[PDB]
């Protein structure tokens, strides 16, 4: 009854609501653009997934306040295929459209993010909460192209989180075979919002692009995407992550859209997050020498790492970091 293949014909969005139109970014060669062709890069954060913000009583416009006050210039939004199965297309699209409205009047870009995690093609997820289909996928940037479609604060489509086989527990996938599902994907997105941009990510949880270098997505406004966790590999550090993503910035745009890092005592703290607190400058600076946008992993008390301690909204380590680097370099 509430699943993607039961559209409840869904009303437009009520785009009376919005008051504010931010520049239009494309993609020019290796860089992200606006109107006159100046070089804009994005430093932002994601938040948890609306339906746990809405059950948590913390889906208010004050969150995003705060957001904003940290000197955010992007907010990524993880639409779990879990949540949007739960809410119901009809009541996710309002979630987000709220979220939208909130981030677009505050002058704050937004990524949508279809937050999962493993191999679409052989329908093998890292747990259930990321399952999900190539159909409810493909329905899934359909009605999000098309919704948000004239909206220059809507300006990042990422198409799958985290893609990975997990050295074979979730079966098998070629790059060429998933090139091949991103450019469907981005072909839909493009037919119903013109000035889409896509954001693709290769394997290993997001982090390689040497598969994607040798065999890049035949698509116009493209950048992709790496999540270079501090324990992803070990020093020397930028000498690494050149080699596995970095180098690809040269020529395509790179939108690194998970980022963070805690203690080993900080609550949740898992691998591969952990680290002694200075993945945090070595990683922005990193990304600064190379014109790297990035988004830190989360705007959530409870979700590991935390860059709030409490709803007090009270900065952690990574917290206090990177807000430092957006209020200097943003704004």
């Amino acid at each position: 009854t509430s699943g993607w293949w039961n559209a409840g014909d869904v009303p437009a969005f009520d785009k009376r609501q919005l008051s504010r139109q931010l520049p239009l970014i494309r993609v020019d060669g290796n860089r992200f653009v606006d109107e006159q062709g100046n070089v804009q890069i994005f430093r932002g954060v994601s938040i948890s997934d609306p339906n746990k913000l809405a059950k948590d009583q913390h889906f208010n416009k004050k969150h995003f306040d705060v957001i904003r006050s940290w000197g955010t210039n992007v907010v990524r939004i993880p639409v779990h295929p879990s949540a949007w199965r739960e809410r119901g297309v009809k009541g996710y699209l309002e979630l987000l459209d709220q979220a939208i409205t909130w981030n677009n009047e505050l002058g704050m870009y937004t990524i949508i993010d279809w937050h999962s995690m493993g191999n679409l093609k052989s329908e093998m997820f890292q747990n259930s909460m990321y399952h999900t289909s190539k159909g409810e996928t493909f329905d899934f940037w359909r009605r999000v192209s098309e919704r948000y479609n004239g909206i220059n604060s809507v300006a990042f489509y990422e198409i799958f989180n985290e893609p990975t086989v997990f050295s074979g527990r979730l079966g098998i996938v070629s790059w060429a075979e998933w090139k091949a599902i991103n450019e469907e994907a981005i072909t839909i997105i493009q037919a119903h919002n013109p000035n889409a941009i896509s954001l693709v990510a290769g394997f290993n949880w997001a982090y390689d692009l040497r598969e994607a270098a040798a065999n890049p997505i035949e698509r116009n406004n493209v950048a992709y995407v790496s999540h270079p966790y501090p324990q992803k590999v070990g020093a020397p550090y930028q000498a690494n992550w050149e080699r596995d993503f970095g180098f690809m910035a040269d020529k395509y745009p790179v939108f690194a859209t998970e980022i963070g890092y805690q203690l080993a005592s900080d609550k949740g703290a898992h691998i591969p997050v952990i680290d002694d607190g200075s993945y945090g400058p070595r990683i922005t600076d990193y990304f600064a020498k190379k014109g790297i946008s990035w988004v830190a992993w989360v705007f959530d008390p409870d979700w590991s790492p935390q860059m709030i301690k409490s709803w007090d909204y009270e900065p952690t380590m990574q917290g206090e970091h990177f807000r430092k680097v957006m209020l200097k370099e943003n704004k």
